[PDB]
């Protein structure tokens, strides 16, 4: 059945609860953004209201088939009313299109649902600032102290510089990315930009980028392989057999093969800086997995959260277990103790 942490109390609203059929209740269903284990249960039959951004209106209505009746995008950094409860969206700084919701409850009640989000010190100074939040819905993915990552800026600063260096060095290597859904984005469009291509892709790859509204996208990708040399795959094909087979593909056009694969945390971040990642190498085939997050660290999930103050945190990802609620709760509980509220 629907779990709380997917429900807003004093609304029928639900958030990213599209898996467990009619909701008994249920109004209206917000979804935060468009990833499967968020949209699961969507299709051209779903038959009430959604609400969301523009982009993942897009998705919904390109992607999935739903029809354009029960989509209701909304603008950002806007008040709007819903079934008669004034809402806001806000910029989540997670993939394209994705959003934290404010809900004003008709009691006085103010809640922040973050979705998935990768918390930064400008959301200091959105809408959010303007009033008290009680109850804040958290994406707790990376909740503890081990997990600590660079800022998106200096991965994409040594991707660049290692890629522009290998090809340099060899005009004729192939530089592969991977991708499983959208974000991460800036990964590949840096690339292909400091080596004057085009990113290339397969045509539901493309379809999936034509609907993010990323400024003169038409100047930056194509369908057109042989044109390009920063190529886009299935992650799951990001590994030496599947690299081989795919630099057989090419006819001869290529020999050497630098490849990216941009996961969230891995063990290595706890010693190894940016400067100092290796690749792993068999023959002509180099892979470097790239520590490109799109959620908060411990540290910027502290941060967020010691400056809203909430009454009440509910956290959303990592659930499932008593071990892992229980430690949650024990550093909510240190936060709130070291800022005094
Ligand atoms: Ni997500």
């Amino acid at each position: 059945t629907c779990p709380f942490y997917k429900k807003i109390p004093g609304t029928g609203f639900t958030v990213d609860a599209f898996q467990y059929g009619v909701v008994e209740g249920c109004t209206a269903y917000f979804l935060t953004h468009f990833h499967s284990d968020h949209y699961a249960g969507l299709s051209k039959h779903f038959t009430f209201p959604v609400y969301c951004s523009e982009i993942t209106g897009n998705l919904l209505k390109n992607k999935l088939h739903v029809q354009e009746q029960y989509i209701h995008p909304l603008p950002l950094d806007t008040e709007c009313i819903v079934n008669g409860v004034k809402v806001v969206l806000l910029d989540a700084n997670h993939c394209p299109g994705a959003v934290m919701i404010l809900f004003y409850l008709p009691n006085g009640t103010v809640i922040l649902h973050t979705g998935d989000f990768r918390a930064d010190p400008s959301m200091e100074r959105s809408l959010l600032a303007d009033q008290k939040v009680h109850m804040l819905y958290l994406d707790t993915t990376y909740c503890s102290p081990e997990y600590t990552f660079p800022s998106q800026q200096e991965v994409i600063r040594f991707a660049i510089n290692t890629a522009f260096e290998a090809v340099t060095l060899n005009p004729h290597a192939l530089v592969v990315c991977g991708t499983y859904s959208i974000g991460k984005e800036k990964v590949f469009l840096a690339i292909a930009d400091v080596l004057g291509s085009k990113v290339g892709m397969s045509q539901e790859k493309y379809k999936t980028l034509q609907c993010l509204n990323i400024p003169e996208i038409n100047s930056l990708i194509t369908t057109d392989m042989c044109s390009s040399l920063v190529h886009l795959l299935p992650m799951m094909q990001i590994n030496f057999k599947g690299l081989q087979s795919h630099l057989k593909k090419c006819g001869g056009k290529y020999n050497q093969i630098l490849a990216f694969r941009p996961t969230g945390w891995t063990h290595s971040n706890k010693f190894t800086r940016i400067a100092d990642v290796i690749p792993q190498t068999k023959g002509n085939i180099s892979i470097y997995g790239i520590p490109y997050s799109e959620h908060s660290s411990y540290l910027e999930m502290k941060r967020f959260v010691q400056w809203l103050k909430p009454q009440k945190i509910i956290p959303t990802v990592n659930v499932g277990t008593w071990k892992s609620r229980s430690t949650m709760e024990k550093y909510f509980r240190e936060w709130k103790l070291e800022a005094g509220y």
